[PDB]
């Protein structure tokens, strides 16, 4: 099966892949201060909807360790105290962008915790990685099937990752990711891509467009069904 | 490489799976009902630490959906309501334990969410299942490599699996996993082992105690070095 083959291969990437392959970088990196209130600190949270976040130092200077929201329970009780950024303030690990991904993996599962932190060799930290990132490598490819077809043009898969049906429109499109993409020879998604393939493409297949990654998720000998995209 | 080998299988046996395979049977269910104070809620929660419970009708009857524990974070702000059984309870999915593992990791991709109801043709709840569990089919042989040793013998690995030193001793292990296992012949686990074969196995070996699974680990051509154990 292709989905199988997808997975296999997947595990393949994981010698073969750094850390600087799979990281969060520093621009994206949702986190905190250690000086925010314990009140705005849930609203950063809620609307990430995360499980751990980085604590920067006060001055972007350092960021001192991570911050896990389920730790934030405690202080919920009614015999419970005020929280302060202390208890709750367990220090990260640190890793080159030269580790190898097998390696994290390893770590990851024998410390058992989730997010690191990478920095380049000058000592800058160049942005954050998760256990999840990793088994994404392996299970990224994998979604269900759809027939007649859904209203539903895009879906979140993964980071960076969005399923869109073909048949929607570059129109649709555009307005969503806030891409800049243009009709006229072509009205939907599958043809813009199969016109900058050139022709009708297999499962797979990928091309680069606007440095926006998109790969023939799903397609039959008439034309592209599925195609996922990679935001820069 | 080895540990890439056991990724690999893990693979092969997502289509081989069913959702009975790797389900949390109903007993170690960490579980609410929809009738507790929100204050005892978040003791379970937080002994449990876990992310999702499954919330019990009122009379064990049915069971109504499934609280995620970071929902309760809205209920912890200045300008906060009281929390209620309400706004936070998802409902949620129930599946056959006939279900197909890799069927279950598309939905659980595709539709985004992380735990699922197990339920037998009768309509009785056999457990519960999530999306964890099915990466651990791949990435559950997978931990750090030791070289002198830790005075930690023992470490959780996944829900059921503990990665033992094989110097441990009949007598520490018994101890911590409460088990009735015997010495005199011999009085390390790796012995235990060595004995219950009858021969030095190899890495990936595995034998049945007293519903105890022991796989070796890690083993040379002298010794037994770490063998993974799978509570029953
Ligand atoms: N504090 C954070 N900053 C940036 N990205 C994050 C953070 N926490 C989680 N992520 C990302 O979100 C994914 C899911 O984590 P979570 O949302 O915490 O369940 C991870 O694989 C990361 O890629
Ligand atoms: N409410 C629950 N009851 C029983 N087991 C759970 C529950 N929540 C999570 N688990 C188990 O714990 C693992 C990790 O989930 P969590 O502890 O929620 O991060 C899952 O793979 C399940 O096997």
């Amino acid at each position: 099966d292709e989905d199988t083959r997808d997975m296999l291969e997947g595990v393949m990437d994981i010698a073969d892949q750094r850390v600087r392959d799979i990281m969060i970088p520093r621009s994206q990196m949702i986190t905190l201060k250690r000086n925010q209130t314990l009140d705005e600190c849930l609203d950063v949270i809620i609307e990430s909807a995360h499980s751990r976040f980085p604590v920067i130092s006060e001055d972007k200077d350092h960021i001192e360790g991570i911050l896990m929201a389920k730790d934030l329970l405690p202080f919920m009780r009614s015999d419970a105290e005020a929280f302060s950024m202390d208890k709750v303030l367990r220090q990260a690990v640190v890793v080159p962008e030269s580790k190898r991904v097998d390696r994290m993996l390893k770590e990851f599962r024998s410390q058992r915790y989730h997010m690191a932190i990478v920095i380049d060799e000058f000592g800058g930290v160049s942005g954050l990685v998760t256990i999840e990132d990793i088994l994404e490598l392996i299970v990224g490819e994998i979604e269900d099937e759809y027939d007649e077809e859904d209203d539903i043009d895009f879906r979140q898969l993964s980071r960076h990752t969005w399923t869109v049906r073909a048949l929607a429109s570059i129109e649709d499109f555009n307005e969503a990711f806030g891409t800049h993409f243009s009709d006229e020879e072509v009205d939907t998604i599958g043809g813009l891509v199969m016109q900058a393939f050139g022709h009708l493409p297999a499962r797979g297949e990928t091309i680069d467009i606007d440095g926006y990654q998109f790969k023939v998720a799903m397609a039959d000998s008439r034309r592209i069904i599925q195609v996922h995209v990679k935001i820069p």
